[PDB]
């Protein structure tokens, strides 16, 4: 098992500047790489990471992506002087070259490939790369947007060629379109491309018809290339989650891929002069955490774009976080996408709907108390209750006599005061951060748990319940959600539930991508609660719901199954995931119900343009 993230950077990829007036190129400028590298120094990152020496990559592995014409006439480039240098630039659009622009592009090259080898040799869990210059619009035989060398597309052809992968993700979240990544992967259907960016309506750079979203990929690539065009500046958090949860997140999850690489440009954060976009730099660590589950955590984030110097720190600092394991933000203020965003998606996903079928349409952190008697070994970073407290067994003592009463078993009581001293530690404490309970009577000890969390105080509580029969929980008011997976129909009413009733792996993923983790995004919980009455997809589900609440979820299992419970433990001390690797139309039907039911109230549900009276 690996362990760790690494963070590869150096200073003489900063040494390369514009040495001519370009207003054009004005802003990519080396300080970038360096308040980078500070911000993650300041806040304590860049120390808790791997640091892997950067190294040039070697002619041959150039080779994979460029031509052997091209190589030659920038190798040329460290011998020109400045009028040499401009007249070389000239001959490309929105680039140009420097006596060590050479020397850092196989740098930035090198330490990709560096990335690569140490997340599949598993001597770290994840990584990023902080270089310069970018890669993801050069091309086989042209530099391109301040681009050299492809490194993200080196990166794909590295690991195809020297891990024997089938299948690698690529996610490019800058508001740039990677052409060149497109162009080298089109037909590939290996390497699965995905890519939103500024368009509008192709007036804005690089102004190709390609980047729209009817480019889906050619010849036997075909649905392997996904293009998301934002046709309105100023997109939001909504629009970018429900980009995730509508289109990419479930290709994602189908096409199960052995590696992501991101091209990691902030100019899609806010405050950006080029991308012009209202993207906090907090949503890119729910970007990176929702893109956990996949290839077993190996993650390879690299540098592209992002250009506001007091902004791309936190947006690196955000992704590093994120990285790392530490707990995800609490994102507000959620809810619809915007119209121009939702006629984007419904459009992309339209036009990919004759290649994955889910787009088709009718026309210390964790804690455990296991079973009084038990032994386990918890991860290195977990650990069993304290014992209880005074105060503890004085609160059970006054919520028995005063509510359910007629109640002696020592062994229930006790699992009440642990599932109060857990919660304590978990809101009402910075040490733990989540935490599983094994309880005995299933009435008890829910209405012990969300009565106390909601007095802790808890602003909302999400209420995750996997079994049959009605729970002792209210969802009149305003102030708990509940989730409910069950096999009995029962029925939609009411707006504050999701009631959901073997393909089932997959019918359950697609109802958590598409409805359960949008309605829990928006609601934005102050504590997840998992119920469990006495499957396989409770990994994936433990991992991806803890975007929410700022981690803190607590989780009672009735049932001393240890399997399961070795399960949401590794699942609540950020343990990879093993993947999954065709739904039922009867539950593609009844999820199709369920959003029609609940999208009125939960904006983030829409994943089509809504139809005025
Ligand atoms: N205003 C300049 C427009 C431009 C041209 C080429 C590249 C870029 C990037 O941001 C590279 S990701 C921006
Ligand atoms: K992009
Ligand atoms: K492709
Ligand atoms: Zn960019």
């Amino acid at each position: 098992a690996a362990s760790g993230s690494a963070l590869i950077f150096d200073e003489e990829m900063s040494r390369y500047k514009l040495l001519w007036t370009d207003p054009e190129c004005e802003i990519e400028v080396p300080e970038r790489l360096t308040v980078s590298y500070e911000a993650l120094r300041t806040h304590g990152l860049a120390q808790r990471c791997k640091a892997v020496p950067v190294r040039q990559a070697t002619e041959q592995e150039i080779l994979l992506a460029h031509s052997e014409e091209y190589l030659e006439a920038v190798k040329q480039t460290p011998g020109m002087n400045v009028e040499e240098l401009m007249a070389f630039s000239k001959k490309y659009n929105a680039v140009y070259f420097h006596q060590n622009i050479y020397h850092c592009a196989k740098l930035a090259a090198g330490a990709t490939l560096q990335l690569v080898d140490s997340v599949m040799k598993r001597e770290v869990r994840n990584g990023m790369a902080l270089v310069r210059p970018p890669g993801h619009h050069s091309q086989r035989s042209a530099a391109n947007g301040f681009c050299v060398f492809n490194n993200v597309a080196f990166a794909a052809l590295y690991a195809k060629k020297n891990y024997n992968l089938n299948r690698i993700l690529i996610v490019d979240w800058d508001v740039h379109h990677g052409q060149g990544i497109q162009y080298c992967f089109e037909e590939d259907p290996s390497v699965l491309y995905f890519s939103w960016h500024r368009y509008e309506h192709q007036s804005f750079w690089p102004n190709l018809p390609e980047s729209d979203y009817s480019s889906v990929g050619k010849g036997k690539g075909s649905g392997f290339n996904i293009n998301l065009p934002w046709n309105k500046v100023g997109m939001t958090n909504s629009d970018y989650l429900a980009a995730f949860f509508h289109v990419l997140l479930p290709v994602a999850y189908e096409f199960d891929p052995e590696l992501v690489i991101v091209s990691a440009g902030f100019d899609s954060a806010i405050g950006d002069p080029e991308g012009e976009m209202c993207a906090l730099p907090e949503i890119f660590a729910h970007l990176t955490h929702l893109l956990m589950p996949l290839a077993a955590g190996k993650m390879c984030v690299v540098l592209e774009g992002g250009y506001n110097l007091t902004s791309l720190g936190q947006s690196v600092c955000q992704t590093v976080h994120s990285l790392l394991g530490d707990p995800t933000p609490r994102i507000s203020g959620l809810g619809t996408a915007c119209d121009s965003a939702l006629e984007s998606i419904q459009n992309v996903r339209n036009v990919q709907s004759s290649y994955w079928s889910s787009f088709k349409h009718l026309a210390v952190r964790t804690v455990v108390v296991p079973p009084p008697g038990v032994e386990l070994t918890l991860p290195k970073n977990c650990q069993h209750s304290g014992d209880i407290s005074e105060s503890t067994a004085k609160e059970v003592q006054r919520i028995r006599d005063k509510h359910f009463h007629d109640l002696t078993d020592q062994n229930i009581l006790r699992s009440l005061g642990n599932i109060i001293s857990v919660l304590d530690r978990m809101m009402r404490s910075d040490e733990v951060c989540n935490g599983c309970v094994v309880v005995s009577d299933l009435s008890v000890s829910v209405q012990c748990a969300l009565q106390h969390a909601l007095t802790e105080p808890a602003e909302r509580v999400l209420v995750v319940y996997v079994g049959d029969g009605e729970l002792p929980v209210k969802t009149n008011d305003g102030k708990v959600f509940l989730v409910q997976i069950c096999t009995k129909e029962t029925e939609d009413k009411c707006v504050n539930r999701l009631t959901l009733c073997e393909s089932l792996t997959a019918g359950f993923m697609q109802a958590l991508l598409g409805l359960i983790l949008p309605v829990a995004y928006e609601f934005n919980p102050a504590l997840v609660l998992g119920i469990v009455e006495e499957m396989r997809v409770w990994g994936h589900m433990t991992c991806l719901i803890q975007g929410l609440a700022r981690g803190r979820m607590l989780t009672l299992l009735q049932g001393y199954d240890k399997d399961l419970l070795e399960l949401t433990v590794s699942a609540l001390s950020g343990a990879s995931i093993s993947p999954l690797g065709a739904p039922k139309p009867e539950d593609v039907e009844m999820m199709e119900k369920q959003r029609q039911r609940l999208q009125e109230r939960w904006g983030l549900l829409r994943c089509t343009v809504s139809e005025s009276w």
